[PDB]
C-alpha cells in the first residue's frame, strides 16, 4: 500500500508556521480516509534532497512538499517518485514528469473571475485595481483572461483612496465591477459605489470575520468555505483552531495534497488524475501544475 512522505520545513524555518497547518490537513485527511500511512520528516532547501532521498529509500513511494520555491528547485533532478510540491516549480526548476505541484496561485483566482463575470453576461465591466503587489498580479491576470475570451480589453482603472470621483463616474457607465483591490480598499469603494451594480472580487475579499461593508459581492473560493454540503467538504474535520482563511486554506491545500497524494501514487501520470477537491475542482493543467475550479459565493 500508499506511503507517502510528508516533507515540509520545520517549525523554525520562515514557511514553518504554514507548514505545520499544511502538515494538520494531511493528518486529518489521512485519518478519515484511511487509505495511506505517512512519514514525517522536517525538510527544507540544504536538506530537503538527502531528506527526499532517505523517505524514498525507506519505502515512501509519493511525497508531499516541499514548500518554499528554492527547496523545489534543488530538489527537482533528484525526484523518482511522484512529487506533490506545494509550490510553482519556478522556470529554474528542472524538468522532470514526476514532479507536480498543488498551489493557492492567485492569477488562477483572477483568471477564473473573468470566465465567471463572461458566464453571468458582464459585457462591459470596470476592473478597479490597487496598488500592492498581489493586487497587481490579480488584476494583470484579469485582464489578459478578459482579452483572450473576449478579444477586447477590458475598461482598467487605478484605485485613487484620495479622489474616487472619477472612478464612480467609470463604474457608473459599467454593467459590473470587478475588484483586484485589498480588503480595506475594497470596503471603502463597496460603500461608494451605486448600492445595486454587481460587483465581484476572488477569495482576496474573504478575510474571514465582520465584513458587513462587502455585502452582497459575488467571489470565489474554495468548496472549503463556500459548498458545507459538499461530499468531501463534510466528511473531513474543520480545524480544531478556529484559522484566519488564510490559514484555514492552508488546512484544506493539506486535505487535497494527501488525496491527490493518494491517487498519484496509483496511476501511470498526473495526466489521467482528477480531484472534486475541498480547495476546488483539480485537474493538471501547465506547468504539471493541478490547476483549481472554484465555486461562486456571495458574501
Ligand atoms: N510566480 C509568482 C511568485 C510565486 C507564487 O506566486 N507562488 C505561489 C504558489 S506558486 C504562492 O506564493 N503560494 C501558494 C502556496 O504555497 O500554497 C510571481 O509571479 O511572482
Amino acid at each position: 500500500k500508499v506511503r507517502i512522505g510528508v516533507i515540509l520545513p520545520a517549525e523554525s524555518s520562515a514557511l514553518g508556521e504554514a507548514a505545520a497547518v499544511v502538515r494538520s490537513g494531511v493528518e486529518a485527511a489521512a485519518q478519515v480516509d484511511q487509505s495511506a500511512e505517512l512519514y514525517s520528516v522536517d525538510a527544507t532547501g540544504d536538506n530537503v534532497v538527502e531528506r527526499y532521498r532517505a523517505a524514498v529509500a525507506d519505502g515512501v513511494n509519493v511525497v508531499i512538499g516541499p514548500l518554499s520555491r528554492d527547496s523545489i528547485v534543488k530538489l527537482a533532478p533528484s525526484v523518482t517518485v511522484p512529487t506533490l510540491a506545494l509550490n510553482s516549480v519556478g522556470r529554474e526548476a528542472a524538468a522532470n514528469p514526476k514532479l507536480y505541484s498543488l498551489s493557492l496561485i492567485v492569477e488562477g483566482e483572477a483568471r477564473q473571475l473573468a470566465r465567471l463575470m463572461r458566464d453571468d453576461s458582464r459585457a462591459a465591466p470596470l476592473l478597479v485595481v490597487g496598488g500592492d503587489a498581489l493586487s497587481q498580479r490579480l488584476g494583470k491576470a484579469f485582464a489578459d483572461e478578459w482579452r483572450a475570451a473576449a478579444g477586447k480589453p477590458v475598461r482598467q482603472m487605478a484605485f485613487d483612496a484620495n479622489d474616487m470621483a472619477p472612478l464612480l463616474q467609470a463604474a457608473g457607465q459599467a454593467d459590473a465591477v470587478a475588484l483586484a483591490l485589498d480588503v480595506a480598499q475594497a470596503a471603502r469603494l463597496k460603500s461608494a459605489l451605486t448600492p445595486d451594480v454587481p460587483v465581484y472580487g476572488t477569495s482576496q475579499l474573504n478575510v474571514g470575520g465582520m465584513q458587513p461593508e462587502l455585502a452582497g459581492v459575488r467571489f470565489i473560493d474554495m468548496p472549503w468555505f463556500l459548498m458545507p454540503a459538499h461530499p468531501a467538504v463534510q466528511r473531513y474535520p474543520r480545524p480544531a483552531a478556529p484559522l484566519t482563511r488564510q490559514t484555514e486554506r492552508l488546512y484544506a491545500l493539506g486535505i487535497d495534497a494527501y488525496r491527490l497524494a493518494v491517487q498519484l501514487a496509483g496511476s501511470r501520470s498526473g495526466a489521467a488524475v482528477r480531484l472534486d477537491g475541498v480547495t476546488g475542482d483539480l485537474k493538471l493543467g501547465r506547468d504539471r501544475a493541478f490547476e483549481r475550479q472554484l465555486p461562486a459565493g456571495v458574501m
